[PDB]
């Protein structure tokens, strides 16, 4: 096959999960899940397309359009857009094939898909992005809808794209529909959708840490680093505050601002909102750093990521994008005394990462192990509240944050256990090593999707 | 009509059901009604067409694939697809009739129909049941949907054909949606529903062994002869010995298998499983004989029905096939002592048989008399389950068994009492005689769907 | 196969297709051709749907309808409606399956089907038929279209009733286009259109007696016995008598109208208009008794076909219905001196008078045989004219009278040409012993729709 | 934009059309369509979709489709499917990107696409095919048709595929319309669409060596030398000796077979014939090269290309696939007395190839230039003759071969001229040097292109 592409982001989280199904028995007990592998690993659909859209100063600008419908034998296609420089086929691909076992985990009827643009929303206008939006769903639209595609945000796809995005499809198609989630709440949002990425992130961990140490510490007094501002980072931090730990650091595209007392002190919500604020509008963290406010607090690194940079810590949670923690990194965090470390970020480890992790939970017993989940199963309580937003919208009702946030609390908590119980079942660890999450999470989401293939005549 | 073709199956149902109508006083109080049963007995729309397929030595094969559309009213087209080599019009036409006020017996909004084709799977390979399942609804998509048409399995199609359907649906659609029920757990089937149609047919009969009895009798301790071995058979069978009732037959298309202690002894639920089993793989009863768990219990009787074979017994549950159930049958089982006999399969008596059961309950007081009940009230719980399969899809959750088999029990408690109100209503017993449940059932449907039809200006 | 129904007339179309192609070298030189035998005759598509209607009184009306899609490798579905009391499946089965190689011997790309309803337009006022064809498209429209399938008229189906449905078509579709054929001329109609049916016979039978005789005789001076008083009676005639032929009879469904002097009077154009106002009106022959101008000329025989009452003929078309020359007819016909025979009826000759024909044709040499022609050579003149038609609905031109009857023509003569060839070529006549023009007709059809059929996969 | 994969094939393309544009004074006269370029190569849209199909033994197969839909300025989306195991969508975007250039330049309203697989039909069964063909246009069916998309053959894709392909769709879509050309000529095929785009490669060559010899010399006694033996080099060669020029050599991706006597001698018809039905059955030249009618008159190479093989040559029209003629063998053809090469493949010359004979073009005055066409304009009375295709279908009527082939010998005659005036216009050559095919055929195709988009809204 010296015809296929070379795609590096598609090949890395294949070959990821593929050698964490060959790592068990899975193969012993359904080597005919080698077939369905092979089948699964294509694209069921995948569309690209040329967007041209105008600038504020009236010139033809020209970005390049995505939609992967990676699989549907769940549901119908369900997953973010992208709107990054970025952006291409290898990346969506990456995205859209982790989003396949990421949903299988949620228990929701949902597919899985990922889309986008290499449109970069920075040093744009509101009204730029609106044209772009425009222009983006003029093509999307006949691709997509409520029971058979149904996007939503991701890097550089807020409420605000999703509005144009809607109020688009809407006029083009005369229906109003759940073609769309992280709607607003009076037009078809769920509560909770924007929060429960970042929530779920931190839910997850939180069973993960009562399950390491058999209900003896929780995120009370933790020293959490975090990575990226966004949507992800800002709620995961928010929750981790709730929840009485420490937020050291967070971080953007341009560098890391943490605090400069790590043993004691802590973002605060405010100082949250004040980042999140600037990120609406598109702004660097450089931008406050020298405010009263920030500092003396905080030191800011330009162009360095956090990890190396906390001093001791006891949770990591990669929030921001992919591949943003080296082998280096994570051997730095080991040696910092981190013992939990979760991917908000699709593929936030490199692979040297995840094998320093995996390497180090075989060699220590317990609660003396980093304990490494992968984002497909501690980012999915984004895309379940998305389902729940398909089911309320459905229902032609709307549910209670209570409603919701309890239901995504379930939903991260069976996650959990099922990646938990999937490990010890096909990949039984050593007598008082913590099982495999990675291995466990991509086994449990794997063997879903190819049975609900298999059933449906897409491979036997 | 001398241009109408003779339709002996139709003609059967449509005149036992008439007959029932002209023996009350429904067309003294609305002989208009007269119009509506000449409209309703004329089918809404019927698709028939060529299904190719390709066998596994690289043969070209031919098949008849139909879709009988009867009735819209109170919904949607809902029905089961037979595949099975006497498949034709006229069967298909007297089982999407029927399927009308079934339907309108459960309260849920489901219209009737029914579907299906020639193709015989006995003989064929999965592959072979694939291709022909992926032939068949390549056609027959373009007529369905699940606001349109919603079919689901019956003789010769099990969750495996449903698989393949749906699966070829999806691919020819690009959605995911309720459009066949009977679908598998992880994609969008529904718990209770396999359990569903066998489990209706003995909650129906339970009321009507409290109502003839005063409360004085149930299941337990009667003998129980059925017929049939596939879905239908197989969970009455286990329903009746999960109440305390002994199982003393099972039949398939070859011969009966009896106890031979049916005063004494019963099917096991073990033994329910091998013979499923062996009908997963579309085998016959014939190759348990020899097995030493089954020669010494049971005696093997090839080419016969079992009802003049089980001496003396108490509940008879015809659940194979339409006229399986002959005049001289209904008069052996009268002699038996035989007192309540319910259709789990659709027109499972023989008008002779129906005339026998229906002069003795007229001629008997109360108990004394042997009760028959007609499909369209006690087969009603698989249709119903699968219209809960409907709203579980259209929520976008899925409900647990106990709540399934909750609206399951209050469906067919509903069922009967509105048969035996509507008999008392409009054709109502002598003192001390059991109402009439197929005249009851009749009127009940028939006037349900009469009425909707009528404010939807289909007669006037 | 004793799953099927019996269908009579069709089974009558497909034995007499089926016995020509086995009495011949086709199925030695392409024994495959067995299995496109087999396909071609499951149609690929039945639709039957109720009509409900009003009456001038209010009252609600049944009755049934039906498009049967035959085949479609050649193009678009084709061919007419028909409203007759008679209609059901097996008589549109029988017209639909003809109407595949009927098409087929035009070079245009036309599929083959049929439909109607046992609506009777006798004793219905116009309001009626109005009403009747509005409910018909309503359910109609959504199978048919100018890419789909084309119907036309047929027995008791006129430009009136294309107008109704046509007009229906346009308000539910919101499309203007080529989905009918016979339409007005104002609104995509046809020159020729209505004479082409009639007209063709005539033509095709022209090539017969041109080849019989060498050109040397033609219809000037011959003597010609019609049946029915239809469209395709009323213009066979009229070209007869262009011609210088002499139409010595017509008849309806009461009985024939036949020239006191078969031996030198003729039916007159202007006879032929009152004929044909009385039809439009939907009234019989029988009432032209009492107007002395017509009992002065002409003998009406109630209950009586002509063929056995016009003393010596030369020519017979059959033009009425199918089945309407009997084995009896046919002898008497043969004793009469009848030189050609063609059907512009379907299936006008039964088989016994086939038999008779096709007997005489072996057994005489040259210009002393009968010789027969079937429908779906003679008759191809309408649907042909229909195929132009669109054409020009196609190309949104109207083309002249003589330039469409210049092509009616090519095509009639191309039809004889091949049916005569093909005969020659799969089934050598003795020498001095004209080809057979049925089997000639029927091998080139079907050799033309099988291989098309296969080229596109439909059998292998 | 490094975010953007490295796609050779479409770069190619790319580089070469836009070096001639800016080689010449297009830009300074509408500097303006630089952003018309820009614009033009990002494709509208592109499908890929998953294949799974069947093979003979039962197994599941995986192949991946494709299809790019790069402009529709001018018309519907039109070229060709291409089904070869290099094939990716670098190799479709040039082909498609090539195909708008070319359509262009045939005065037909038609935009330009290409697609396919990497299926290798070559060690498949027919059977195989026709599996893969129908899983193909299932997925496939639903972005194309006659006034959408309209696809053809290509290398792998023959009439048999078509054939299939055209079934498939019929049966999903209940349409019979032009959605596919090169059908076969009962089912809306064209007359001398067989022959067309080798006819037209030859027919172009007629027109470069009478302009280049002012009239003097023809193709008659010249000596070519084709490589392919597909549908291209065949009928290419067959014009050639219709014309009274010699074949000295045909090629596979086996091996070059190339006359002993390439002063004298040539292939003949019957020759081609019986190379064509060893590609009929996917067989290779080398196959027939030890029987007695070709042992002694040819040489068979293994592993190589004709150029170097032939001697003097006078014309070479490569016919196979992209880059198969180097730059030293472009340097052996002009050493060898070559005068004429046009690309019958497309892209068929490399890039230093072409540099080689536009630079001899420009050092060598008229006659003694070796002259250049690039395959947009040489291979383009392929799709002409599919567009004419195209305008049969709508006009549901078949021309004859002659009124064919007059098209095509115009519009090749056209597409000559324009790219001879246009290169004159823009490109000037030097007195007595001939102009360049190349830069003008560029130049033609895309300001055509630009101005049909500037007018659409498509840039500004
Ligand atoms: N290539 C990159 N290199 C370094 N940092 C990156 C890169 N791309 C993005 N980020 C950062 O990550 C954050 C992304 O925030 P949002 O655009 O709001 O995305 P969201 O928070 O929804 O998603 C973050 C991760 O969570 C997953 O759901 C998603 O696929 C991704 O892996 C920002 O602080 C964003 O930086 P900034 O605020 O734009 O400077
Ligand atoms: N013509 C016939 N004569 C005698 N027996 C018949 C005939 N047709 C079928 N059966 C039997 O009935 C049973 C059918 O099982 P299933 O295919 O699983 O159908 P299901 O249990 O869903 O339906 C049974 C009845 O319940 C209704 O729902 C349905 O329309 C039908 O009247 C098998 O034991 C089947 O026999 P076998 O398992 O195929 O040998
Ligand atoms: N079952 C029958 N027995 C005897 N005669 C019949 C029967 N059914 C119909 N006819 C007559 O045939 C003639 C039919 O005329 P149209 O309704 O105008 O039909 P058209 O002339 O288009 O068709 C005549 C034949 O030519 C074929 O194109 C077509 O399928 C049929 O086999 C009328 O004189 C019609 O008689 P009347 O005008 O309805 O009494
Ligand atoms: N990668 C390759 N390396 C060397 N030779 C190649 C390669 N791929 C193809 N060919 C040859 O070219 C010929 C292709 O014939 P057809 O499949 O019939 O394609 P067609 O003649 O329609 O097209 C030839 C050229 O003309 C253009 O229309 C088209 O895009 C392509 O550039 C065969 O002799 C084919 O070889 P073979 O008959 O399969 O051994």
């Amino acid at each position: 096959m010296s015809n296929l592409p070379v795609e590096p982001e598609f090949e890395q989280a294949y070959k990821e999960l593929a050698s964490t199904l060959e790592n068990s028995t899975l193969f012993q007990k359904n080597p005919e899940y080698r077939k369905a592998l092979a089948v699964v690993s294509v694209p069921e659909r995948v569309i690209q397309f040329r967007v041209v859209w105008e600038n504020d100063k009236g010139e033809v600008q020209v970005n390049r359009g995505f939609r992967v419908q990676f699989n549907s034998a769940l549901g119908p296609y369900k997953g973010g857009l992208r709107f990054h420089p970025s952006v291409n086929l290898s990346i969506l691909k990456f995205l859209g094939f982790e989003q396949i076992f990421k949903n299988a985990l949620t228990g929701l009827n949902m597919g899985g898909g990922k889309g986008g643009s290499d449109f970069d929303p920075k040093g744009k206008s509101d009204s730029e992005i609106r044209r772009f939006c425009v222009a983006f769903m003029t093509e999307l639209c006949r691709h997509i809808g409520a029971d058979t595609d149904v996007p939503a945000g991701d890097i550089g796809v807020t409420g605000r794209e999703i509005g144009y995005l809607f109020g688009q499809y809407r006029k083009l198609r005369n229906s109003w529909e759940g073609v769309l989630t992280g709607k607003g709440g009076s037009w078809g949002g769920s509560l909770i959708r924007p929060e429960a990425t970042g929530y779920g992130v931190v839910y997850y961990v939180e069973h993960m840490i009562a399950h390491a140490t058999n209900g003896a510490e929780s995120f009370a007094g933790k020293r959490v680093a975090i990575s990226g501002s966004g949507n992800v980072a800002q709620y995961a931090a928010l929750k981790v505050i709730e929840l009485g730990g420490r937020v050291v650091s967070l971080s953007d595209s341009q560098g890391s601002l943490i605090v400069k007392d790590t043993a004691k002190d802590s973002f605060t919500p405010a100082e949250i909102d004040a980042i999140a604020a600037l990120k609406v509008d598109r702004k660097q963290i450089a931008e406050l750093v020298t405010d009263a406010a920030f500092a003396d607090k905080f030191t800011y690194l330009p162009g360095q990521r956090p990890w190396v940079h906390v001093g001791a810590v006891d949770v990591a949670l990669p929030s921001a994008t992919q591949n943003e923690v080296s082998g280096e990194e994570a051997q730095a965090l080991i040696a910092a005394g981190c013992k939990f470390i979760a991917e908000g970020s699709n593929m936030g480890c490199t692979q040297a990462a995840i094998d320093a992790f995996e390497a180090h939970r075989e060699a220590n017993k317990g609660a003396a192990a980093i304990w490494y989940a992968p984002g497909k199963a501690a980012n999915a309580g984004g895309v379940a509240v998305s389902g729940l937003e398909m089911a309320q919208n459905s229902a032609r009702l709307s549910w209670t944050a209570e409603e919701v946030d309890a239901r995504l609390k379930d939903i991260m908590k069976s996650c959990f256990q099922n990646g938990l119980d999937t490990a010890k079942e096909y990949a039984t660890p050593a007598d008082g090593i913590l099982p495999s999450l990675v291995t466990g999470s991509n086994i449990a989401g794997f063997t879903k999707v190819a049975a609900a293939m298999k059933d449906q005549g897409d491979w036997w």
